């Protein structure tokens, strides 16, 4: 599990979105992973405007941070899960890192703030679904 808040946003993985989430939504793309809903309260969190392939990423199933190097967002054929089947997952940043279903929502972090958040895992990899082209997220 985790989120992203900024402004008067929740940035949450599409298929760990909640009731209330839906009820309050947005924006959703099930071809990114993500949904967005709308907040009373604001948001620690600053997102990055940035090309960086290095940042540091959170892994709950590790109970650890770790600094990983990853590639620029893409679409990514991404094998079938529990929550989606097999096919292009857009926005999408892969890393060599280890990754759980309780991990996604994990941030990605670099210097210039929060980059992503967890979405996919298997075979050694991590993959990120990307949130820096949103740039609607900073106002309104
Ligand atoms: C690797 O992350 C950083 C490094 C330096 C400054 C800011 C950040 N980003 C956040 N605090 S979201
Ligand atoms: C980080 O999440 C995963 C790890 C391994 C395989 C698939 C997934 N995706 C989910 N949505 S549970
Ligand atoms: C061994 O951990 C898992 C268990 C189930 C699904 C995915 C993972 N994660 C990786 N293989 S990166
Ligand atoms: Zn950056």
């Amino acid at each position: 599990s985790g989120a992203i808040y900024v402004g008067n946003y929740r940035v949450v993985n599409r298929h760990l979105a909640t009731h209330n989430d839906w009820a309050n939504l947005v924006w959703e793309d099930s071809s990114r992973d993500l949904l967005v809903s709308s907040t009373t309260a604001q948001g620690c969190d600053t997102i990055a405007r940035c090309d960086c392939q290095t940042g540091v990423y959170y892994c709950s199933s590790r109970r650890k941070h770790y600094p990983v190097s990853f590639s620029k967002p893409s679409l990514i054929f991404v094998e079938a899960s529990e929550y989606y089947p097999a096919r292009y997952q857009s926005h999408l940043m892969l890393a060599v890192g280890h990754s759980e279903p309780g991990d996604c929502g994990g941030i990605l972090r670099c210097q210039h703030g929060v980059v992503g958040i967890v979405s996919t895992g298997g075979n050694g990899l991590v993959g990120f679904a990307d949130v820096r082209d949103l740039l609607w997220l900073d106002e309104e």
